């Protein structure tokens, strides 16, 4: 039993809810919140900008030190940093950005990072301003993640479409 509430169950391990992932992290304080990161951990907009803003820019400060030490992530890769006031940990995962021409096959590799954590609060990778089809992202998520994932979808219209079209 866990504290996530009001989710629709899609499969044995994947749950989804129309919710602002920022509001959901503050309320649950999950062990892991996933950020929709880029390779530079520059949290400007979309999900990333929102999570960083909620940390009063502490996420960005920590991220800049991480990059200065380690260099950029790989597309499809991840790193674990602090969850600040939102979660114990933040798993920064880089999905391909279609608006940069990145290979959509990297989306499966990106979701494989979730398998290193037993339970996660997460957004759909590569959706929103990353430019991929969210229906496809959900399919890849279900078919790749084996650990327990609770997906927050900000847009109600999109949430309904994801549920209604789910096979
Ligand atoms: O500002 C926020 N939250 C917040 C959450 C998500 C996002 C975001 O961009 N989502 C993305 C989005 C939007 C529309 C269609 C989409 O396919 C996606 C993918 C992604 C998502 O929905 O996962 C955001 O811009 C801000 N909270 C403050 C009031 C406290």
């Amino acid at each position: 039993v866990n504290s996530f509430s009001g989710y629709l169950k899609l499969t044995d391990n994947v749950y989804i809810k129309n919710a602002d992932i920022v509001e959901e992290a503050k309320k649950v304080k999950p062990t892991v919140v996933v950020n929709a990161a880029n390779v530079y951990l520059k949290h400007g907009g979309g999900v990333a900008g929102a999570l960083n803003k909620a940390t009063n820019n502490a996420m960005q400060v920590e991220s800049d030190d991480y990059i200065a030490t380690n260099g950029p992530l790989k597309v499809g890769g991840s790193c674990v940093l602090s969850g600040h006031n939102l979660a114990k940990h933040c798993l920064h995962v880089v999905g391909p950005n279609v608006n940069k021409g990145e290979d959509i096959q990297l989306l499966k590799s990106a979701y494989e990072n979730f398998n290193q954590h037993e339970v996660l609060l997460a957004p759909l990778l590569s959706a929103g301003i990353f430019g991929a089809d969210p229906i496809h992202s959900l399919r890849v998520c279900v078919d790749t993640v084996r650990t327990n994932v609770y997906l927050a979808v900000f847009d109600k219209n999109l949430y309904d479409k994801l549920v209604s079209s789910f096979l």
